């Protein structure tokens, strides 16, 4: 599913990310903007290292989904990567929750530090009334 703005705005707050370890609604509407374009069937191959990165918050099998070809890793959010392309994106969520508990936090994502941080992200919520 391709989640429209203000659509994913309004799921996000529901599903309690706004403010989540210190993460604004703003800054979780601009990572996923960034990964997938608001897509939850969206995969990417790295062939550099044999993982896959998967959904709507582009989350890598190497640390946090299982999807048994990637090469030495773990399963931290203890899910199959498929339940990251539902478009049901509660499982997505509870493990973005998770990949941020860690102290990077919403780091984590290169992409965030290159098109987020220190930028005005107000715009990824206006008018969507949260
Ligand atoms: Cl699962
Ligand atoms: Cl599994
Ligand atoms: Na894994």
């Amino acid at each position: 599913k391709v989640f429209e703005r203000c659509e994913l705005a309004r799921t996000l707050k529901r599903l309690g990310m706004d403010g989540y370890r210190g993460i604004s609604l703003a800054n979780w509407m601009c990572l996923a903007k960034w990964e997938s374009g608001y897509n939850t069937r969206a995969t990417n191959y790295n062939a550099g290292d044999r993982s896959t990165d998967y959904g709507i918050f582009q989350i890598n099998s190497r640390y946090w989904c299982n999807d048994g070809k990637t090469p030495g890793a773990v399963n931290a959010c203890h899910l199959s990567c498929s339940a990251l392309l539902q478009d049901n994106i509660a499982d997505a969520v509870a493990c973005a929750k998770r990949v941020v508990r860690d102290p990077q936090g919403i780091r984590a994502w290169v992409a965030w530090r290159n098109r987020c941080q220190n930028r005005d992200v107000r715009q990824f919520v206006q008018g969507c009334g949260v």
